[PDB]
């Protein structure tokens, strides 16, 4: 029965507790021990879908080619991805998952879907009017953190 | 105009972005550079109020005496607090801020009040019924993270 301010405080405290040293909030049992940044895991997820290039990656992930390079290089060092050259265009460097990465990508993607479906399920317990309230609260609150 | 699940995702993403390497969400301009854990800063805030003992501290902060010891020892190493012995009872080890700590405590406390007052202000833009909605949403969401 605390104030909303206190409940918001506890909620955000619970998020930071839950995040521990991670920078991404993800639900779902987590088996992998492969320490990845979020940008790195998202490259993995992308490549689980389709062998891709740094251009297509930067575009898809809406980050800079430079940041894609940094992540690829780290992923590659960890032998989670491997570069190849496109058979039809020698200028084209492709990136794809190594077999070691496939479960890592598929796991992170499963987290994403588990998390999002949990939020959607929650969302669905509220009526439109309630969802607008929650959406307006979230927007206001998000603004305080940007 | 995204789904609520997506907005919740973005919101939590914005929190993790905002937190960066911190484990406490705090609003307010931050000048101090004194790297502290949250438990350490809260001991500081306590001692800004009143010279205190490890017992009174563990009680007030609802953590174990053992965790108080760990924090005090770190604070003490950083010369942010100093131990003294109670003049009326030689068995009593008191802890108080060093002059260096006073602005650090007062700053962290100011963060707490700034953050909480910002949440309260936000809270106050919503009617009771809306606050219950937000409170119920927060509770449900908090449960997914515990
Ligand atoms: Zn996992
Ligand atoms: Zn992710
Ligand atoms: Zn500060
Ligand atoms: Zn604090």
């Amino acid at each position: 029965g605390m104030s909303l301010a206190n409940q918001i405080d506890q909620f955000l405290g619970t998020i930071m507790q839950f995040a521990e040293n991670k920078h991404e909030i993800l639900l779902g049992k987590c088996e992998s021990d492969v320490k990845l940044t979020s940008t790195q895991a998202h490259i993995l997820m992308l490549l689980a879908e389709q062998i891709s290039t740094n251009a297509k990656i930067a575009e898809k992930l809406k980050i800079s080619p430079a940041a894609v390079t940094k992540a690829l290089k780290k992923l590659q060092e960890q032998e989670l991805i491997k570069s190849s050259r496109a058979t039809n265009d020698e200028r084209v460097v492709l990136w794809s998952l190594t077999e070691k990465a496939v479960p890592v990508a598929k796991e992170h993607a499963t987290h994403h879907e588990k998390t999002l479906s949990t939020y959607q399920e929650l969302g669905n317990k509220f009526t439109d009017e309630e969802q607008e309230v929650i959406s307006k609260f979230l927007s206001a609150l998000t603004e305080e953190f940007q």
